């Protein structure tokens, strides 16, 4: 007569190839009969049974999503930590041949043709069978967009993409995009920001996070890009002709407003500044947890603690036997600001498994306890 | 036409895959043509240099498990990819047959040897009935069954049902027939990386009468009242940090009589993978016959060793007349020759993992 508990919990995220087999397991121990139910995106896949496995013999892209199990017995029920199954795939290039025009000196922006893939494929740009590497005048953005900084007469022509998926090794080629250059002498062009920094969120402890800013000017040689954090100039982590700002091992202290300032050296031209926010996140970690086993007298009031910390601050949710606790309607159940649950006028029907889930955009945490009402 | 090679992405440090599934490793590098790739399994050559950036395994086997890494090269030089550990989930059959053991005292029955990755979850059975951990029944992390105070009805055949949590395999072994404070299962040395959610020390003690037996947990001589579970046999630290490292002791005593306590301890090491403090610039230029200093420092627990490679080849510090490695980990090349031009790679390695930084060395004139 021992309440359920998980011997192991599944990983938060999983990447699998299409056509491969997937085996989900609900590894719990406890008194018989220990039965299991499976959920996909908070929707029931199966009924309660002695089958602790959920198996997909041939994985498809549509099978991607969140899976979790519920284990139960005569004592109560527990919700498994949910796992994200991601299916590696790559479709074909959707768009056909396209046409685009740019003025002489101004920047040509050619977006990579839309193709469905997970993860986003690595892109190599080609013109007439020749690779186009990043250079002083040619930039390739994180969105795999091709940017010609100072367009000239010979820049006109057909550009196409070779995209490769790094998980399944799929390699596909897109349709050509014809770029034309209009009004071909040469006069000074003011510095402008083509690809401004976008809002970027990343979890603490990742290997790298990158901000990006592509600027244009004529002459391009006079163009200089300055990176700032909260108004202060940054001198480290800058690469790719001052268009990339890379932070290795980002911390919550590295969060803030990052600005890209494009200027012309040896000139009186005023700079152009465009910025975005970097958010560094930390998953929930518990500060206060309930005891493994909680015993309490009938008709009395019990305080069950649950506090957690994270960036952003984690929301705290309670479950009673794998079912959501309604603190709104029930007079007996009250939720304290720290996240603790208070049950007043304890009835024998409150006996069972209580679970606390602390959730934030960076992840989820779970702690459980058995409430026995004497 | 003159771009040194570089990696657009790096592979995950560890990946678990099922037997019979297909695995596709990719060497995602960019650079000037011809960009060729070579594959290595446990630092042994799998392929020759070719335009195939993929290594594909149609049907994964247990023998395919190990460390894989690629080398990318072109006219500019070569780079070593960060190695990835491919682990193949499987479970064989129970090898050993029926065994017999006798005890007068505690009965210690090891779980039957079965080949499996990962280690399977084990449920012990007696005569078709599950035997959960109790005041007198302990189950260790190595899945060894320990009956503390054996009695007449304790005798009989015990067997294990083992389940692999990755492929869902479930197998049953052959029966094993079984017919003063001491420490049976002492705390073992445990190393773990920070952020593993949990790490557990274990100590199983035996005494008659068992009710008077008491286990106290200590860290560096100081008693702990938290993280203790399973009848004081388990000490669990949630979200271990480098501060949690140190000597943990299990002390078993009797709350009566003059019998001396028994103490057994082990070391807990919390490790952090290498992270670079100082890195070389993307491109380093230097004059012929002169000396160049290329910096490389990194931190980790334990302190990471630092090794240099030149174009995916180990730098011979044995013949260190021109090449010297400073104690800080920096590389110095004296009497610079035009043949020193190319990709230099600095690998910072620790037991918790490895990190890599690269640079292009151009020797003028
Ligand atoms: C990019 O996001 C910002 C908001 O950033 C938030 O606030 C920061 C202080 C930091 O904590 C970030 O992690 C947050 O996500 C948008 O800027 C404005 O934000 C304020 C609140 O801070 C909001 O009231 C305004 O409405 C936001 N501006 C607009 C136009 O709605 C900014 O707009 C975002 N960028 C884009 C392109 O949408
Ligand atoms: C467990 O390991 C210790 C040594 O641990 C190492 O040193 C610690 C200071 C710490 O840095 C750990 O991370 C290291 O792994 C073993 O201690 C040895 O004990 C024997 C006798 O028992 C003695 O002869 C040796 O000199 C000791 N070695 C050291 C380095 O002190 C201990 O034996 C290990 N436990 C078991 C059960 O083998
Ligand atoms: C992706 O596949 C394409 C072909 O589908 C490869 O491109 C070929 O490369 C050879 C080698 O010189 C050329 O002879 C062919 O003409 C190319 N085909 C096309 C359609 O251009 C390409 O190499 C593959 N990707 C990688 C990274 O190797």
């Amino acid at each position: 007569d021992v309440p359920p508990y998980f011997k192991t919990e599944p990983v938060r995220t999983q990447v699998h190839l299409e056509g491969n087999r997937l085996v989900l397991t609900c590894m719990a121990e406890g008194s018989w009969p220990l039965e299991f139910k499976w959920l996909h995106n908070n929707r029931e896949l199966t009924r309660f049974s002695l089958e602790y496995r959920y198996m997909i013999t041939s994985l498809d892209r549509t099978h991607a999503g969140f899976y979790r199990c519920i284990v139960r017995n005569r004592m109560g029920a527990l919700l498994q930590r949910q796992t994200e199954v991601q299916v590696a795939y790559m479709g074909s290039f959707e768009e056909g041949e396209k046409r685009q025009s740019v003025n002489h000196g101004e920047a040509a922006v050619i977006r990579a043709p839309r193709i469905s893939s997970f993860p986003r494929p690595q892109v190599t740009w080609f013109r007439d069978g020749r690779k186009i590497p990043p250079s002083s005048r040619i930039a390739i953005t994180l969105e795999n967009t091709l940017v010609i900084l100072s367009t000239v007469a010979p820049d006109a022509g057909r550009y196409y993409v070779q995209a490769v998926n790094d998980k399944n090794g799929d390699n596909k080629t897109s349709q050509p995009i014809t770029l034309a250059v209009e009004n071909v002498p040469a006069d000074p062009i003011a510095p402008t920001i083509i690809i401004p920094p976008k809002n970027t969120s990343v979890v603490a402890g990742t290997s790298e996070v990158t901000m990006e800013c592509v600027a244009n000017a004529r002459p391009l040689i006079k163009l200089h890009i300055v990176w700032k954090k909260d108004g202060a100039p940054l001198s480290s982590g800058i690469s790719d002709y001052n268009r990339r700002l890379t932070i290795a091992n980002p911390t919550v202290s590295d969060a803030g407003y990052y600005e890209c300032e494009a200027m012309l050296r040896s000139s009186s031209v005023a700079p152009v500044t465009r910025g975005a926010y970097l958010s560094v996140l930390e998953p929930p970690q518990f500060v206060r947890e309930p005891e493994r086993h909680i015993t309490a007298e009938m008709e009395k009031v019990v305080d069950i603690p649950c506090r957690a910390k994270g960036v952003p601050p984690p929301s705290i949710t309670w479950y009673k036997d794998a079912a959501l606790v309604e603190v709104g309607k029930l007079t007996r159940f009250k939720q304290r600001s720290d996240g603790g649950l208070q049950i007043s006028g304890l009835l024998p029907d409150d006996t069972g498994m209580l679970q606390c889930f602390a959730h934030n955009a960076a992840g989820e945490a779970q702690t459980s306890t058995y409430l026995a009402v004497t």
